């Protein structure tokens, strides 16, 4: 009866989340049962459509992590349908302006704070009759910062009330700056921008997150004060693990 | 226009294969593009049903590994439908007797060698008009040895003409012997049985395979002369990788 | 070869429709065979995506009710794809302005009345070669009135030619007015607004519908003159029925 | 970390279960959250295949009822795959002989008690490292008694160690006796047979269950001492509820 | 309220049926609306599993042809589940003996004529309360004759009461005789065997069918007196049509 | 490691493509293996949703044609998700203005040429580490011209840099001009408009395509100089083929 990520924050610690680009419920449950506070399902850069995401949300909740979705787009009705299917965290890509951030916020709250349409099929099952009064608190929302334009507008994005803060997409950000879209990059301009976004988010009293490609980079980000750190995509972890098993198997 | 595992064998080397318990095409293609000769899809201990296996076979072939299936059961019509969907390797569980091995063989060959029903939807697309004449060679079949009874009958199982040999299921085998179902076990009685099956398979001029849970164990099995070595299940590799990313991320 | 709801209207009676939030074809057909003129599939507050709605439309038609969809959003291309999949009634949520009502109308008619794209896969199978000439009549469209803003703009919404009228979403409407989102509410301000919308719809010579949560409320709405009354959601009816079976079973 | 039905029994009370013929997770979770100890998914007389049952098992567990399956057939490998997908109760239809009952039992226990193949994908996630030692206790198995032949062999069926008892299929039983296949029948010969099966099951110290079509009949069966009572199918409850809503809506 | 194929027969004409190896509802409905009396869905040599066949049965019925299935195997519980999903014709492959023909018949009739389990989800919706009394007549069953063994046993297969007759699988039959598995073959031994099966079926007062690969061959078979003629597989027709469109498009 | 359609163009010949309105992988692979340079999957006038398109892209690539999609709408995030699923050609419907053409172009190129978001799940598997540098060349984009408005704006649409040119939708175009939406029409005004669009596309040094309903019409279009010609929809070809098989079968 609490959003596990909001509970981390309220208790003075950051949240660590998984990141899924592969459809299906078995690995979603298995990863959720690990020491992840949340598991994010990626609906942008994956083959995961709505019909596949819906059972995954159930599986993550059963496993004991908060189900989050990184949506394909910042679209209010898409977001609302995920909320009603038991997505309790929403990370919306490519939020570049205050207005777009206000569109995200509008989907996450009922009237009068937002315009979320009422029909909370799965949240009502989870939270019971008192859901409406606590509904906003049950959902975490983060706007993604992934372009030079979003960088330019970061303080104004951060001034939007109905979102908890921002989530950096560092490979898109690197690419828009003219650099290779390398995860966990050391490119100075990208590193500088990432720090700046974190500094501005905290100056505004908001939360800041970042997508990580390794456990070591994630540790550093937590030490730097990021409130929400993901590490690492299921497909990338599995590929790397398989490459290593093959190398070990085929070694002389 | 050749079965990649049979090509390994014909060229004097063993085959290394992947092992999938998670449904979906993206990781299947990605793992197939690694230095695996085959990728086995597990339809026994997984949620993978026929509707999910069918696109995975396509994805593995595109990725450049031979698509194999470990079936739910040694059932001829199930096996035939997979063959016609472009499974080119069949590993049938719990083959305990010569008769059961003859049932497996019967599904893998057309008349007069077997009773496979004719309608090769995807093999005909892959191999063209000459498929019928080469059809038996396009498919690898292995009977699984997983019980004390299968151990007792190993020479008779190995005497069946229409299968390439046997595939050891070492966790089931350990359990039937009264030991913990540990993968890559060191339990002497299980290790002894595994060696014995390999020795008998080669004494019969047949192929022998084994399921491995790690790259190091797989290396040893290849050195011991196993012809077909799988390593390691996608779900197990992904779980272990995630546990390590989390440990690294949360370390002080 | 007629839209069953339009036939009710043309013959001087209202239409009673079912309302489905559960995916699947078996209950859709079974409910369609009851004395429902239409069955509405809810794609907003449900886990029903396009891949699941498509066979349900077939099942409702076979069962003998007109297949309707309440869409996730008032989006023209989404609506057109449903029309071509054999949705013959469209209820679009959250239609708040004349312009948004004109967007809905544009999707429901071919040129020159609208901009519906031509490729009527299933309507052409149902209606044959004469489909094009009668296509507009084969589809019912209703704009949903669910906010204070939609209330403010009701006469202008009702002035849009290409829609048959409006469909009240009374739980959203109650919530936007600051009241509990109770179905079949007695809250005076909400009841007053609902009556007003009905009065304005009929003053404009248009049709008016309303979502009901019970058979008794639905009877009253029909008596008040609503032209299209839904009652009641499959999930709500099933839950209530199960609660009662359990109470009866566990009673002393 | 306990099978909820076995816990009822161990604590001196019967279990009441739901019964689902409609695929999908939303109603499965919603019904599971009611005061049902278990929810049975019917894979015999429904369109529910393996790909649809798998997420339903997850949803029922999350909702707080024990997930059960009435299988299509008493087939060991089918049953094992459901066990590994997190079915914790198995009701097998048309168990007519001691041998068939022994086949059911063989699938539900690992060696040496049975021949269940080892790869417990979801039970291991639920129960953790100690699963193997408690695995038999985590699963309930019931053989269905549905024919004159099963009646003739009831004591011998009941003598099989590895099943908890029997589950009466009273419409099939009525039909095989030459009577209408009416649920909750009053036909004396069928009523007499049902009582006899219950009496013999308890004389053998085993559990007995029965499929019910109403809450009142279910109450009587619990009073008569049945240990496992289902009531009533989702589709039948929903159909009846819809018929009543329509009758109420269309009444003058 | 009648099986369209049985109506052909009762009215003194043969039945012509379609044959589908491609999953999906759109072409199934479209072909059903043509002058086919039935459409057969092939679950043996196709990727069509149960989850895909179920909506196709609905679509064929809506289109106005009798839905038939050629099953993967002659398995009673598989057949019963299709019957309850609204398959009204069953063609079972590889029926080689009287006993196997008796197994097929047993699945198609309720007690006392057969052992079909009672739960007719979709037939009860189609036929209403009087279904039970007419259930046998609503289903057509044909045993496939596809091997030398089935040829050897043809009179005994034909003596089985509960099946309408036999359906020749001529490519399998050719292959078992040592000839190329060519559809619509002119190979004398195969042609002779096909005629013999027809002659014996009619000498027994039973129905006989045959799979055809072209409209011309199908015409000849109807003229020779076959009672049930299929022509031709959707995939084969579509492939041939596409080849011709390409040849026409690329011609100088 | 090349887009097959771009290779046609670079080598001085047009491309001929298939057109699929039926979901599924088997016919997609089979048609791809014919002498089609590309196969277009229609997501506008079909029941093909994202979950169904994804495996079809894999199947077309394996078959040896370039996978293209005609999307439901010109929506950047929809297009990006298809690109990352291995759509290598995008045909966007109802592109009516320069601005809408610029929206299409923006989705097809990474920064700085466009705003495509980075996460190329399947293109990176196909093209390897050098993908980013060649990514724009791997994708073909065409804007559809289907209205009087698009005709009015054709030169301005053609002036957009990031698209290869335009694709005529001639049935929509005919309908918007007030004529019957006949494929391969002879209506002078429509024929004149089609020629004009081709002439303007080539005057701008861009590519022009057209949807054809027959091989003969397609031949003429290639002779007239169209660079990308589709012929003909799978459903239309299959329907016509079945009608002819039935006519031949039922002829005296
Ligand atoms: O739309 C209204 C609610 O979602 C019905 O449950
Ligand atoms: O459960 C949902 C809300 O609390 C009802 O108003
Ligand atoms: O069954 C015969 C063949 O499979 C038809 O293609
Ligand atoms: O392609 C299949 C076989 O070769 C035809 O006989
Ligand atoms: O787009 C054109 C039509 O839909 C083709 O059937
Ligand atoms: O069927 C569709 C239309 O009537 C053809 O113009
Ligand atoms: O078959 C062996 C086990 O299931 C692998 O996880
Ligand atoms: O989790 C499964 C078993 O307990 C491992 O032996
Ligand atoms: O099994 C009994 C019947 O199918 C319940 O509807
Ligand atoms: O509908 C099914 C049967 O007729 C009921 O006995
Ligand atoms: O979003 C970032 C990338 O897609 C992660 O793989
Ligand atoms: O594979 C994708 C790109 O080339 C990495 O930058
Ligand atoms: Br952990
Ligand atoms: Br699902
Ligand atoms: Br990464
Ligand atoms: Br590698
Ligand atoms: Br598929
Ligand atoms: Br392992
Ligand atoms: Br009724
Ligand atoms: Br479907
Ligand atoms: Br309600
Ligand atoms: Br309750
Ligand atoms: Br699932
Ligand atoms: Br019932
Ligand atoms: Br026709
Ligand atoms: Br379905
Ligand atoms: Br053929
Ligand atoms: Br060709
Ligand atoms: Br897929
Ligand atoms: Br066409
Ligand atoms: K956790
Ligand atoms: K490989
Ligand atoms: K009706
Ligand atoms: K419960
Ligand atoms: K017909
Ligand atoms: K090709
Ligand atoms: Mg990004
Ligand atoms: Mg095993
Ligand atoms: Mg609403
Ligand atoms: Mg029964
Ligand atoms: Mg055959
Ligand atoms: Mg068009």
């Amino acid at each position: 009866h609490h959003n596990k990520v909001r509970t981390c924050w309220n208790e003075g610690r950051p949240a660590l989340a998984g990141w899924l680009q592969l459809p299906g419920t078995l690995h979603a449950e298995a990863l959720a049962r690990l020491d992840y506070d949340a598991v994010v399902i990626d609906m942008q850069h994956s083959p995961i459509d709505f019909g596949q995401v819906a059972p995954m949300l159930i599986a993550i909740e059963l496993g004991g992590a908060e189900p989050f979705v990184r949506t394909q787009v910042n679209d209010p009705s898409d977001i609302m349908k995920l909320l009603d299917a038991g997505a309790y965290g929403i990370i919306a890509p490519m939020v570049n302006t205050r207005a777009e951030a206000q569109t995200l916020a509008s989907a996450l709250h009922y009237s009068p704070r937002g315009l979320r349409s009422f029909g909370p099929r799965r949240p009502s099952l989870r939270y019971g009759s008192g859901y409406l009064a606590q509904a906003s608190e049950t959902v975490v929302g983060l706007a993604m910062i992934e372009t030079r334009e979003a960088l330019a507008n970061i303080d104004e994005i951060l001034s939007v009330d109905g979102i908890d803060g921002v989530f950096i997409g560092p490979t898109d950000l690197a690419l828009d700056l003219g650099h290779a879209p390398l995860v966990d990059t050391e490119e100075a301009e990208v590193v500088s921008a990432i720090a700046h976004v974190r500094e501005r988010a905290h100056a505004a009293g908001k939360r800041v997150g970042i997508f990580c490609g390794s456990g070591g980079f994630a540790r550093v980000k937590l030490a730097e004060g990021f409130d929400f750190v993901t590490a690492a995509p299921d497909l990338a972890m599995l590929s790397a693990a398989a490459r290593q098993v093959i190398a070990d198997a085929r070694a002389l």
